[PDB]
């Protein structure tokens, strides 16, 4: 139950998901993935009332209707990152995608009404820089592509940062159950994501596999918009990145670069700036 | 104000950046330095009262040891780059920074917080960030990382130890450039001489062979390093090396809207480094803590 457990957890999943998915490669995931976590959090909901004398939900459409917002974030988010990928190639596209790290930061301040130092925001923009830095290419062609493709880079990440601020919005305006608050969210999830299919084949172990770390990745998330903050999330998913190309040093055999090397310190420091207790950043 | 010589030999040192692309004159570069000093040392005991001034070979004999330390380092320097090439041998040379950062501490003995020493890293990956090669390419022999380390501890203990010898007197600055100079021109005229010694005299007179371009990086190579000792003596090395790595970075930002060269993404994210590199080690700490 302590939060850095969690966000560890999450680091260790994220970056499993990423060998897993890889190791699948010679669609409905998303769609299995989400009734894993509905079909999770329902369990523990009905289990929660069954052995508790009191659990907190919130019935009133007031406060319902409110979880099918994340769900049309995502959709539209999908929808340009789609668009995006026909402007840009893949790894100008995976750089754009480092300022969804510094759009959370700000819709934090704005949306969520939360304060940070300086020293804060140094990190949140050292962690953005940290990540670009160990993507930069070890010895494509960025600065080439359209206009629309830069726009829509910068639209898809200020979409991606809303739908989660949205969602720590969304756990922490009611003081009600977890397990609650997942079942309707993914409720509205599953809604959408079979709208979009109305709109197996091979299924190997392996396959099972990301279904339930997708799931339970899905869960941490959620936790973490509850009892903890979208940077904290952005850190985990962050250092999850930069352990997945040190994991495919060992296993996939890829080349070390410096440019890898220099990300992992930039980023190592950003956490402790943002994370350090301020007596302990003044010797 | 120290801000203000380091913000000048940061313009200064990028000077010299661009006047070198459009090597005797170290010793015309010494001659600079040395005539001065001690044009100013002169001019100072003729205009004030009293000039502090140790002239005990107890203390007159440690400005040898920058010019010893100098000397091989420009050995371990021409060393070095018979094992690697010159690309990786620059990248090498941002360690200087964080061995000046530990020889402050040790030789110095001065203080640094934590959010200074992140402060440090942040500067020499920044720096090394907009060096790294994009898409000539032989990074990734020991001699060649091992001497390049060498290298880069004997550029910290010279700079280093040039601060040691400013602030272990309260001695006129005039006075300290003029023994640390003198010494600097006696060995490049022993190494000018070694040099015609290793060809055996056959060329030009040695004497008589003693551009306006030409004369301009002289002058400008002379003033950065009198500024340099300004800092070694009022301010310190850790303002040396902001001074010296935001210089590298105005060079290729210059060299884009000039020799209009290649404008890479690293060279982007390094300022940004850099720039908050910088806010982090002369930020005072209640400054990082406001909203």
């Amino acid at each position: 139950m302590q939060w850095y457990l969690v966000a560890a957890l999450l680091t260790i999943l994220t970056s499993s998901q990423g060998i897993l998915t890889t190791l699948s490669q010679s669609a409905t995931i998303p769609f299995l993935a989400e009734l894993f976590k509905l079909s999770v959090s329902g369990f523990f909901l009905w289990k929660e009332c069954r052995t508790s004398p009191s659990v907190r939900m919130t019935k009133e459409w007031r406060s319902v209707r409110l979880y099918v917002v994340p769900s049309v974030i995502y959709l539209i988010h999908n929808n340009v990152q789609f668009a995006t990928l026909t402007y840009v190639d893949p790894s100008t596209y995976q750089i754009m995608g480092n300022l969804k790290i510094v759009t959370t930061g700000i819709l934090f301040r704005l949306v969520l009404k939360r304060k940070l130092s300086n020293i804060q925001w140094m990190a949140i923009v050292l962690l953005a820089v940290g990540t670009t830095t160990s993507q930069v290419k070890g010895c494509d062609s960025l600065f080439s592509a359209p206009l629309e493709g830069y726009l829509l880079g910068i639209l898809s990440a200020c979409l991606s940062a809303l739908a989660g601020v949205y969602t720590e919005y969304l756990m922490k305006k009611n003081n009600d159950s977890l397990y609650w608050q997942n079942v309707q969210l993914y409720t509205f999830g599953v809604i959408f994501n079979m709208g979009w299919l109305i709109y197996f084949n091979g299924y190997s172990i392996t396959t099972w596999m990301v279904v339930f770390n997708l799931g339970s990745t899905g869960l941490l998330v959620s936790w973490l918009m509850k009892y903890s903050d979208n940077i904290v999330k952005v850190y985990s998913t962050s250092m999850a990145m930069l352990l997945t190309m040190v994991l495919s040093i060992y296993l996939f055999s890829v080349k070390a670069t410096i440019q890898l090397f220099l990300g992992i310190i930039i980023c190592i420091i950003s956490l402790q700036m943002y994370f350090m207790p301020v007596h302990m950043l003044i010797e």
